[PDB]
């Protein structure tokens, strides 16, 4: 019998190659498709299938009118199942994903079989066609099925199609369909009337994006989200990796093969042998209650009851634009006739910058760009940064500009994320900052507000998800007389590790020395009394110019320093980020990067770091306004030991088409 | 310098380098007298960008500073990061040599040792070879301090270490060397538990940092 239209939206029709061959499969995961292995095998219906992307070109049609069409971009199959789950180019709007069922299945049990196989009399149907199964019997890593009748069957091109059962009004994921006697399909002989089938149980593998209490993650077992995926490998080795198949991180448990990761009632998350006694690797949290999500966003953080983070590995990539698992740039560019438009510089292989694409160019009159200041970060939680513009009124009002980045690299109209009339806040007094304070899996906006009568305060602006924001509040404050506005250099970023973000100060004390603070996140988003992490009378304030970033892969933030010497030559010295006798602090600085004097003139480029090849490591890059007046973009990687590689030549024009002076990139943090 | 009243005197520079030359982050340094004429001057293995290894040798001047570097060595079969130098007279040769104690990603550990030697008029640092091994797991090199010398009193340089154990116990091992520069088996000397000696809470007094 044919599905109603709007029905089983989650199943979705495969065409793999110039239509050379058909199969199933199931919404599991925004951006995830579930399907039988069988089908993309290098000999259909049986062997091993190759990982990574697929033999032929594929893609998938879903949605209540399968009107909806996706390209399958990898593979990651599995070996104990006839089970494969292939990543989407884009994620599907519009449709519900299947959750996978909490129970196992039993005998006498009746399940929903739905796919777009042939049928009875279509040997290519044009709608979804369904059937009863009732299950005989579980064991190992299928199931035993038959027909609740005799009248319908499980048919060839079916394979990979979803078996449902349906409970509270909706549906859980039990099985995909693989193999069966397929008596009384289309194009099979009538001699054979069995409808027997088999098929792997998808109920005893990982599933969704979150481990409960006393959740076990299996070997060659995996969670998904849009940005990342969590797997532990056959060797033992639990890792995270990127939509660019590179690993962010890793336990480093390799070669203990049996060894099963799992999230314990204390609430912390550990790798433990084949023994099931000895623990390799520890999160080392205490969180009962809690959980383990791996975001969309990107990276893995543990919760605890109270939804607070206390731990992240943090596996995300910066100002990630198109998804693709690498980090990019963009810049806002106003031309001297007025019209302005964005234009994105994508992340290459090499870790360099490929030629801008432009995107929302406007005609001259819709922005009046006097008083703006520019914010990057992922402020929806799509898994693919957005960028965000705070702007002055000439009737001094304000508002809070929000454009979502593109599939293509590009971005969408801006679009008010918040306002407020004239005589509360005022743009020559805020300086903005991007990252996610909250911890709440999407970027937020905080505010150092400098008042005139010399007193501060930090306002919060947290995310809603209509990607709008909420009311500011502010947290941490100072008496005038005390912070200095005009000596702050701030920066943001997780320094320690527990899953949220947020700001640094480096402050120029009195004698143009450099005093280091940072000032934790507090659970609600506000932020916490600072303390001083470094210091240093070696080094002259007015010429630092520092920067944060994760340039050695800990998983915790940490920080760098630009510096102009008097002799014409500068360099950047690294503080990598550690905790000693239970005391955070910024290490011992070392140089990791330097140049000829002359070579650079700090004052005539632009930098933004990120992470530019996707190797888990951030690293900076920069556009630099040449003597000619040529524009040139470098990117200097970062070595495992923080020191940096030669810078490596991208992207270049002559003045003629990009003006340097005329350009300001997005940032996460102002300088 | 030092006088004779077991003072010293003011110091005064010799060698030099400007900025953006040498990098202090990148610099293992040993002493010793590796060309046997009757003053001790220094050596560095310097990281080569990549991790590589080039050692660098300062000869000591008569008046007590040292003179322009020259390289004795290099090798980009190794990694920088996994090197730790030594410095002694490892076969009573008459003049000192190195040895690197390099920490493998396998878990184990090895010495190699480059003798000291003069051919074609050229001072230079001999062929690396393996003097000690260990199977892997056997010796942590962070856990461990070692200190170099002549310990039998055979006229032969060797090392010894104190390695903090598993559980706490602190076990002193002395591997002598033979005619060959090839080291002899482990020794074992004093031991205690951490109730006694506590082992990241005392420093050995040595000739070179590390
Ligand atoms: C003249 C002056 O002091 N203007 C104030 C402010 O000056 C700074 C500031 O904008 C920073 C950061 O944006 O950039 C430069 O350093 C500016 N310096 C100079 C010399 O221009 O600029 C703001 C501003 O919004 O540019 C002024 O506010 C005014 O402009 C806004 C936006 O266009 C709007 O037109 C307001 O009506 C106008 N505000 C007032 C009260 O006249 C700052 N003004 C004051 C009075 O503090
Ligand atoms: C400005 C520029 O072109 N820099 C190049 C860059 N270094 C930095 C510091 O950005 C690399 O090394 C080049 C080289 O030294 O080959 C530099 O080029 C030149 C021409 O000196
Ligand atoms: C650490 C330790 O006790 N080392 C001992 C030492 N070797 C090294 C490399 O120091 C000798 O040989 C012993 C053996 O192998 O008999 C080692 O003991 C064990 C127990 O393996």
């Amino acid at each position: 019998p044919a599905v109603t239209e709007g029905g089983h939206a989650s199943t979705a029709r495969l065409r793999i190659g110039d239509d050379q061959r058909a199969c199933s499969g199931v919404l599991v995961a925004a951006q995830w498709l579930a399907t039988a292995a069988s089908c993309f095998a290098d000999d259909l219906g049986a062997g091993p299938v190759a990982a990574g992307k697929p033999q032929w070109r594929t893609t998938a049609v879903l949605g209540p009118a399968a009107g909806t069409t996706v390209e399958v971009v990898e593979l990651v199959p599995r070996t104990d199942r006839d089970l494969v789950l292939a990543r989407l180019a884009s994620p599907v709007a519009g449709t519900t994903p299947v959750p996978f069922a909490t129970t196992a299945p039993a005998p006498g049990e009746e399940l929903t079989v739905v796919g777009f196989g042939r049928t009875k009399e279509e040997w290519a149907p044009l709608t979804r066609h369904t059937a009863a199964f009732t299950v005989q019997s579980v064991s190992g890593t299928t199931l035993a099925l038959d027909g609740r009748t005799d009248d319908d069957a499980i048919c060839a091109g079916d394979a990979g199609g979803p078996l449902l059962r349906q409970k509270d009004g909706g549906f859980e994921l039990v099985a995909l369909a693989s193999q069966s006697w397929q008596g009384g399909c289309w194009g099979t002989d009538p001699a054979e009337t069995r409808n027997d089938a088999v098929s792997p149980r998808l109920d005893n593998i990982a599933g969704g994006n979150t481990l409960t209490p006393g959740a076990v993650l299996r070997a060659e077992d995996s969670l998904v989200s849009n940005a990342a995926r969590l797997t532990l490998r056959a060797d033992g080795d639990l890792v995270v990796v990127s939509n660019a198949g590179k690993t962010l991180w890793s336990t480093g448990t390799a070669g203990h093969l049996g060894a099963t990761a799992r999230f314990t009632d204390s609430g912390n998350l550990t790798v433990v042998d084949a023994d099931g006694t000895t623990v390799l690797w520890e999160s080392a949290t205490t969180a009962p209650g809690g959980s383990a999500v791996l975001q969309d966003r990107g990276d893995l953080v543990v919760r605890d009851a109270q939804g607070a983070s206390q731990w992240a590995a943090g596996t995300e990539v910066r100002h990630d634009y198109n998804g693709d698992g690498r980090s990019d740039m963009a810049a806002w560019y106003n031309y001297t006739d007025g019209r302005d438009a964005i234009h994105t510089f994508l992340g290459g292989t090499d870790g360099t910058l490929t030629k801008p694409l432009k995107s929302y160019d406007v005609a001259d009159g819709v922005w009046d760009t006097r008083a703006m200041k520019y914010l990057t970060g992922d402020f929806n939680g799509d898994g693919r940064g957005d960028t965000a513009v705070l702007k002055g009124y000439s009737d001094t009002s304000v508002k809070l500009w929000v454009a979502l980045g593109r599939a293509d690299g590009g971005f969408d109209a801006p679009y008010t994320a918040w306002s407020t009339p004239a005589g509360g806040f005022h743009i020559s007094y805020m300086t903005p900052h991007a990252g996610d304070f909250n911890g709440d899996g999407r970027d937020d906006v905080a505010v150092w507000y400098a008042y005139a009568d010399g007193s501060t305060k930090l306002w919060t602006f947290t995310s809603t998800d209509r990607g709008t924001f909420n009311a500011p509040f502010s947290s941490w404050s100072a008496p005038s007389g005390s912070w200095l506005r005009s000596r702050v250099k701030s920066v943001v970023g997780d320094f320690d590790g527990d899953g949220r973000d947020d700001l640094s100060v480096f402050y120029g004390q009195g004698d143009d020395t450099v005093k280091t603070y940072v000032f934790p996140a507090a659970p609600d988003g506000g932020f916490t009394t600072p303390a001083v992490w470094w210091q240093s009378a070696s080094l002259d304030w007015n010429r630092t110019t520092p920067h944060a970033g994760d340039f050695n892969g800990d998983g915790r933030d940490d920080t760098l320093v630009w510096y102009d010497y008097p002799d014409g030559s500068d360099k950047t010295s690294t503080m990598l980020s550690e905790r000693v006798s239970g005391k955070d602090r910024f290490g011992s600085a070392k140089v990791t990067l330097s140049s000829p004097p002359g070579n650079l003139d700090v004052t005539r480029m632009q930098f933004l770091t990120g992470d530019y090849d996707g190797d888990g490591r951030d690293d900076l890059a920069t556009l630099n306004h040449q003597a000619d007046g040529t524009v040139k973009m470098w990117t200097w990687t970062a070595r495992p030991d923080a020191m940096f590689n030669g810078g490596i030549a991208g992207w270049s024009a002559p003045a003629s088409s990009w003006v340097f002076g005329s350009a300001q990139f997005f940032t996460t943090y102002p300088k």
